[PDB]
């Protein structure tokens, strides 16, 4: 479990892995990215982390077919209210280690793109130009590269590269995160899911990326100056 | 608090920061590296992490002037027995969040160089060619670069560079670790502290290193190919 959401002037980038604690001596594959789209009016993306029984129960609550006006993710009047729905659903489930955590972002027509982190307690915060990304799951291995590269001015292409490299480092160093990944790249004001795919162990691009990052890192390392000793 | 110990065919490398929880609204500087040296017979280095009252009480117990034969760190017959002394001291202190943790390494004449990790419970493990380094404190931010570079064949110079880059990434991404650092590089069979120093905010070499790593990493990143779609 590692999920990342990134917010840029140009749009949003989301990525998540699938390796999941599904009970004792059982780690299996479960998708952690969920998309709610009304093409030409809104796109909302939800990433999950923590206890699977809890996340699945939250998702089930948010999809309940006969809810009141403005109380479903598809009909929320703003992303702030959407985040509040996720948080309230989480609290409702907890009143029935079971903790869980989410990242929620997207765009609703006539409002810019926005990005939120929902905490275990069900309160939340919103990304800004100064803190333009969020992470949930096992996050510390992959944070340094995101801190080095991501700014509001970063292009969608580079932010996606940076997310993937972040996953590479995390997967090398911690066995609780693993392929397949989901990747979604959203262009500001499209109001449409533009690019979305699944990246598995055979993906040619992700293989090329890892191999060239590895070769280029080693060259950067080898050209660092020697101590005076 | 971040400390690292590394073991190579050529010798050993130790590094530690100084930013420490010293009570409520008080984070201050305390050195975390302690050296026991009998020049020409042995060198032993101890790195500390966790609760400061606990680590200081462990150190105080290990230095108690009138202990029995082979029961002080300077008179232990092997590094395995030395590690056992640290662990037993830790348990004695805990019978009087107060957890603590240590890295212990060095060389005793007629024995190769060795490196140990002492856990909070006071048991321990020893580094091998396949797992040639240990970390304590906030460790995840810095692990990926150590995993990429360190092998038994790595030179002392490169291992020290790798440790320093590991600290750089950690300090950029987490405010609980901070300068000044301590660095010690030990040559196999010298039985002497060869190189040891303190690295502060102004250190030219550490500045050089951060700046060249940063430039080289960005150029490796920028030459990666863009996602295809």
């Amino acid at each position: 479990t590692y999920c990342v959401g990134i917010r840029l002037d140009e749009g949003l980038v989301f990525a998540s892995d699938s390796r999941t604690n599904a009970g004792v001596d059982n780690i299996s594959t479960f998708r952690k990215m969920h998309v709610f789209e009304v093409p030409g009016e809104r796109v909302i993306v939800l990433l999950t982390a923590g206890n699977l029984a809890t996340t699945q129960a939250v998702i089930s609550l948010l999809e309940e077919r006969l809810k009141d006006p403005e109380e479903r993710l598809l009909t929320a009047p703003s992303m702030f209210e959407a985040a509040r729905l996720v948080g309230e659903a989480l609290r409702e489930v907890q009143a029935r280690d079971f903790n869980a955590s989410f990242i929620l972002g997207g765009q609703i027509a006539g409002e810019p793109p926005r990005l939120f982190l929902i905490y275990p307690a069900g309160n939340f915060i919103e990304a800004t130009p100064d803190t333009p990304f969020f992470q949930i799951g096992e996050t510390k291995y992959g944070k340094p590269i995101l801190d080095r590269v991501i700014t509001p001015d970063t292009s969608l292409e580079d932010a996606a590269k940076c997310a993937l490299v972040s996953f590479d480092s995390t997967m090398r160093s911690n066995l609780s995160v693993g392929l397949p990944l989901d990747l979604l790249v959203y262009e500001r004001d499209s109001l449409r899911v533009g690019h979305r795919r699944r990246i598995d162990e055979d993906d040619p691009y992700f293989r090329m990326l890892r191999k060239q990052w590895s070769e280029g890192l080693r060259q950067a390392f080898d050209s660092l100056p020697d101590p005076p000793w």
